[PDB]
């Protein structure tokens, strides 16, 4: 076929149309008029947004198609330097590090870091648990506070002390305005203004303040010989098995600002839509709670209890369905191909994968689609071959996965153990993007069941 394609802006092409507060939520509903592929044109450069099972699981051949790095992931390299997230699969420290790594965060390693997430999420129940008879939560704060919390521990034995702040730690601050600048940079009339001079100025600033504090860690850890449970410390001790080459300090630092700034936001918006989905859905919130409360019987939850949340875990899959909170990935035709039986690609063209309409194709998942039902994911098997990329795809795919469902399952499981949930605002969903997507003003009340930590 000849490609659908949205409205256009003269020499601007289609480009005026991602600039807006909500971009994917924008794609969405382009998609949802133009159907499964439409082209989107801006000065200088394409791309082909496809949002059926039958043109994605295409694109996800590995053999055909590789990771492209698009805008924003580009100026987040600006910080996260050659870190997984942001290296090309071809470039020597990508697969180095992946290999050092991937054993770090197999479900296996969850036992290790377990007690880690526990001691954030205590510190979560008790916050809650103190508050008083009007006061309320604001649910992606707190989710944020706490899985910040936990890649630090996790991530280099270090404590961001969120629970203890209403202004984060600088580090924190200037990885979320760096984040912005990234987002910013996307939106921007002449890039080069001197009125975004500042701007500059204060990127250059946060990428200093996140390398130094980053580099002293590294530096102190280094000194002292001590050996933690964290994955700073599998890197500085892990060889590559192909290359038998170890992380430099340079590509330790980039992985550990990585897993913060890309992991922090989509776990914590995950908690966020699934409290969401269960306030708004009080018969799932029950089956859940029911779960929660069998299964979660010591003062503090067993990694083993937390394999054992089935339903929970559902329910996570359910929420990951409807709003997967990083919503997009991009990829390059690796060589000319044909997409579909009906698109010639040429080897460079981009794609890009909108997953949130992926998970509503119709054909795969039935009309229901807009319906939060955690059965949906009852049995693992009965999903078709890329039909739920919430974590993206092949060697490419989310190093996090693991830790993002441990630490989601294990915090939802208490939350729910612990607290009945009232949606005290009748609180309308509002979906803001950054890098990733949250409900934005969403806020509960809590009422404690009163049972010992
Ligand atoms: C529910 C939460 C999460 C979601 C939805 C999510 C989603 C994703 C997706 C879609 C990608 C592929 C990006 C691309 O193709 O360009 C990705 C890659 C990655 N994620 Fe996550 N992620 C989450 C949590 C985490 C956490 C907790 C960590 C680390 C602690 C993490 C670390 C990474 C890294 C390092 C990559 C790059 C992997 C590579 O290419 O080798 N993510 N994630
Ligand atoms: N681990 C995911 C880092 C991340 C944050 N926001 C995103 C949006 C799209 C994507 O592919 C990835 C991301
Ligand atoms: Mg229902």
């Amino acid at each position: 076929k000849e490609m659908p394609q949205p409205k256009t802006f003269g020499e601007l092409k289609n480009l005026p149309l991602l600039n807006t507060d909500k971009p994917v939520q924008a794609l969405m509903k382009i998609a949802d008029e133009l159907g499964e592929i439409f082209k989107f044109e801006a000065p200088g450069r394409v791309t082909r947004y496809l949002s059926s099972q039958r043109l994605i699981k295409e694109a996800c051949d590995e053999s055909r198609f590789d990771k492209n790095l698009s805008q924003a992931p580009k100026f987040v390299r600006d910080f996260a330097g050659d870190g997984l997230f942001t290296s090309w699969t071809h470039e020597k420290n990508w697969k180095k590090a992946h290999n050092i790594l991937l054993p770090s965060f197999s479900q296996q390693a969850m036992k290790g870091y377990h007690a880690m997430m526990v001691d954030i999420a205590v510190q979560l129940v008790q916050k809650w648990e103190r508050l008083n008879a009007d006061e309320h939560i604001e649910v992606p704060e707190d989710m944020t506070r706490l899985t910040l919390d936990t890649i630090g521990l996790c991530g280099f034995n270090y404590r961001f002390n969120s629970f203890y702040r209403d202004q984060p730690h600088p580090f924190i601050t200037s990885m979320v305005r760096a984040l912005d600048e990234a987002m910013n940079k996307l939106r921007r009339a002449n890039p080069d203004d001197p009125a975004y001079d500042e701007n500059k100025r204060q990127f250059q600033e946060d990428i200093k303040v996140m390398n130094d504090l980053v580099d002293k860690i590294i530096a102190d850890r280094k000194a002292s010989g001590e050996q933690s449970d964290d994955l700073l410390t599998h890197m500085l001790n892990g060889k590559d098995p192909e290359t038998g080459e170890p992380l430099d300090d340079e590509n330790i630092r980039y992985q550990i600002i990585t897993f913060l700034a890309a992991g922090h936001e989509a776990t914590s918006g995950l908690l966020s839509f699934a409290l969401y989905f269960l306030v708004k859905n009080p018969h799932e919130l029950q089956k859940a709670a029911e779960e929660a409360a069998r299964v979660l019987v010591d003062p503090v939850p067993s990694y083993k209890q937390v394999k054992q949340l089935k339903y929970v875990g559902m329910v996570l899959n359910e929420a990951l369905r409807l709003w997967p909170t990083a919503p997009a990935f991009s990829l390059y035709a690796k060589e000319d191909t044909v997409l579909g039986g009906e698109y010639p690609l040429e080897k460079g063209d981009e794609l890009m994968v909108l997953i949130p309409q992926l998970h509503r194709d119709k054909t795969i998942w039935g009309d229901d689609v807009e319906e939060f039902r955690p059965e949906r994911f009852e049995n693992p098997s009965a999903i078709p071959q890329h039909a739920f990329k919430p974590f993206g795809n092949g060697q490419r795919a989310c190093i996090g996965q693991q830790f993002a469902l441990h630490e989601a399952t294990l915090v939802l499981g208490m939350m729910l153990k612990h607290f009945d949930f009232e949606d005290h605002t009748n609180y309308e969903l509002d979906i803001k993007e950054t890098l990733t997507l949250k409900p934005e003003g969403f806020v509960v009340k809590a009422k404690s069941k009163k049972i010992p930590l």
